[PDB]
């Protein structure tokens, strides 16, 4: 299964970073979050997580995106930044 969630953040100046690490993988399409930076915008919000997939930013489609593209969108963004995420696969397992 997977969970779709929407995160809204707010930059406090045009030039603020979100505090997010984005990567691509050679094995499946899309951009993913690798980790959040300590004390950053994304961490404080407390809603994004490692291995989340970014499906969209500001209604722009990134399901087949690159990390350059997402940066482009966020560096151009106004002060509000809405993320649409896919979170994959069971956080508790006994094995």
């Amino acid at each position: 299964s997977m969970e779709i969630l929407q995160v809204a953040l707010h930059k406090r100046d045009s030039g603020e970073q979100l505090g997010i690490k984005l990567v691509r993988r050679t094995d499946e399409p899309g951009v993913f979050i690798l980790d959040l930076l300590e004390g950053g915008l994304a961490a404080q919000d407390g809603r994004l997580s490692s291995n989340d997939r970014v499906l969209a930013i500001n209604g722009h489609d990134l399901k087949y995106g690159t990390p350059e593209l997402a940066a482009q969108i966020i560096q151009a963004s106004g002060e509000r930044v809405n993320l649409t995420i896919a979170r994959p696969g069971k956080p508790e397992i006994e094995l």
